[PDB]
This record gives structure tokens, C-alpha cells and sequence, in this order.
């Protein structure tokens, strides 16, 4: 086909970026640990070919993702920093996470300890209301897409399926996507805003403190159906605080599940110990 340059350069900042060590792929791009040849700084270097991006609908969508992740700039939400292309390759500079996602932890770990939950989802909130408040909606949210670092610091990213609403109480219709986590809402195409993402968070926060997926099953049309008739349970092996805080961020009604600034001053967030950092032991075992 065609090997991707182990020196990524741009006509535009005319930085040399040595490629670097394999990180793991995205639907049809693949991703590299790149160091800047000047600075020595590392970042994540994502690589998508233009053989991919054949249709100016396939141009497009990238084209959004790509403005809304630069407009965006928080400890909790993936860093950008630039984005070039070749005669073959599209080229976007993102933060390092060495630590892969909450996916590969939940995985290996099962069920996290409670005091774990409230670290993730503390840290994953502060993101989301970041983005809340600068009128994006990710529409996305998953442990595969909650990265972490050397630090265990939750930093959001992929923003494929990232909206930006544009007047007060717009209510958007089109998802061009099949999101993990989706909200009843988005199914039955009745329109939907914000709240789409703490149902996410809803489903997130189920599935730390569970172990499972609140609508896992091997069949897709099965999962739908249990989304749309609002089918789940809430084990009674649950605080009932925690259980108490999911049905309210899974709720059928979308003008009834909490706002984001409404989640961090829950009692779950305030009324049992919730550690400032984590070990990166956390990844294989509780900690101790």
C-alpha cells in the first residue's frame, strides 16, 4: 500500500515528527506514540489514510470532529495540537495516554471498588461539563473512550460523533453513528440535546460499579428493545446511593435525568471516601 513516513512533517508549523512505537487502531486509522525532532515533547500522533476518506461525505464528518476537538482545551478532555495531511495520510497531533482506556481496565478489574467509581466518574463529569458548557454534546461516551495517562488522570477523547448545538434550545435529530451507550431518545429519533450524555454516564457508572453493561446481550436488536422499554436492574448489592443516583441519570424521561452540575454535588460524591489519586496498580487489582 503505502508506509506511513517516519518523519510526519507540515508545510504549516514545519515541525518534524519522528514516528514512533505502535499504540493500537480506530475504525481505519492507526495511531503512533510521535516525539517532536526539535522539542522532544511525545504526543499521540493518529493517522488516517486518504484512501479512506474517498467520499466528501467521509471529508466532512472528520472535518467536525477535527474543528470542535481543536476549539477544546481542559485537563479532562484529550489535548489537541494540530492536525496536518499529505498527498496520502491525514495526520492529527493528540495528547499521549500510555495507559489505554476504562475499557481495558474494567475488563481485567470487573466490578471497581466504590471508592474507585467516584474517582472515575468525578474526573469523567468535570469533563463532560466542560464540554457541556461550551455547547458540546459527545454522543459518544464509553470506557473505551475514557482515557487514561501515567497519572491515571480520565481524559475524554474521540469526538467522531461530537456535536456542537448553535442556538438556545436547539434539539438535534441526525446522528450519522452507532454509539455504545445510546439513550432511548436517539432510538426512537424523537430528538435529543445534552441529556444524551448523562444517560451515557448513567450506563458508565452501572457498569464500574457492576461489572457488566446495564443492556449487554449477544443479540443488537435484543439491546435496542431493552433500551426502548427502559429494561434494567439495579443489583440490591449496590449502595443505595449509587443505585439511587443510575436510575435518576438512566431515566426514561430526558427532562428528568440530573444536569452535569447537579452530579458532582451528589450525595454519592460526598457522602463516602473518594481518593484524589490512583495508583496505576488499579488497572489489574484494588487498591489496598
Amino acid at each position: 500500500l503505502k508506509e506511513i513516513p517516519d518523519v510526519l512533517v507540515d508545510p504549516r508549523t514545519m515541525k518534524r515528527y519522528m514516528r514512533g512505537r505502535f499504540l493500537g487502531k480506530g475504525g481505519f486509522a492507526k495511531c503512533y506514540e510521535i516525539t517532536d525532532m526539535d522539542t522532544k515533547e511525545v504526543f499521540a500522533g493518529k493517522v488516517v489514510p486518504k484512501s479512506m476518506l474517498l467520499k466528501p461525505h467521509q471529508k466532512e464528518k472528520m472535518s467536525t470532529e477535527i474543528a470542535i476537538h481543536k476549539s477544546l482545551d481542559n485537563p479532562h478532555v484529550v489535548g489537541f495540537h494540530g492536525f496536518f495531511e499529505d498527498d496520502d495520510f491525514v495526520y492529527v497531533v493528540l495528547e499521549i495516554c500510555r495507559r489505554r482506556s476504562l475499557l481495558e481496565l474494567h475488563k481485567r478489574r470487573k466490578a471497581v471498588t466504590e471508592p474507585e467509581a467516584r474517582y472515575f466518574m468525578r474526573q469523567t463529569i468535570q469533563g463532560v461539563q466542560y464540554l457541556h458548557n461550551n455547547r458540546v454534546i459527545h454522543r459518544d461516551l464509553k470506557l473505551g473512550n475514557l482515557f487514561l495517562n501515567d497519572d491515571m488522570d480520565v481524559k475524554i477523547g474521540d469526538f467522531g460523533l461530537a456535536t456542537k448545538i448553535e442556538f438556545d434550545g436547539e434539539r438535534k435529530k441526525t446522528l450519522c453513528g452507532t454509539p455504545n451507550y445510546i439513550a432511548p431518545e436517539v432510538l426512537c429519533k424523537k430528538g435529543h440535546s445534552f441529556e444524551v450524555d448523562i444517560w451515557s454516564l448513567g450506563c458508565i457508572l452501572y457498569t464500574l460499579l457492576v461489572g457488566k453493561p446495564p443492556f449487554e446481550t449477544s443479540c443488537l436488536k435484543e439491546t435496542y428493545i431493552r433500551i426502548k422499554k427502559n429494561e434494567y436492574s439495579v443489583p440490591r448489592h449496590i449502595n443505595p446511593v449509587a443505585s439511587a443516583l443510575i436510575r435518576r441519570m438512566l431515566h426514561a424521561d430526558p427532562t428528568l435525568r440530573p444536569s452535569v452540575a447537579e452530579l458532582l454535588t451528589d450525595e454519592f460524591f460526598t457522602s463516602g471516601y473518594a481518593p484524589m489519586r490512583l495508583p496505576t496498580s488499579c488497572l489489574t487489582v484494588p487498591p489496598r
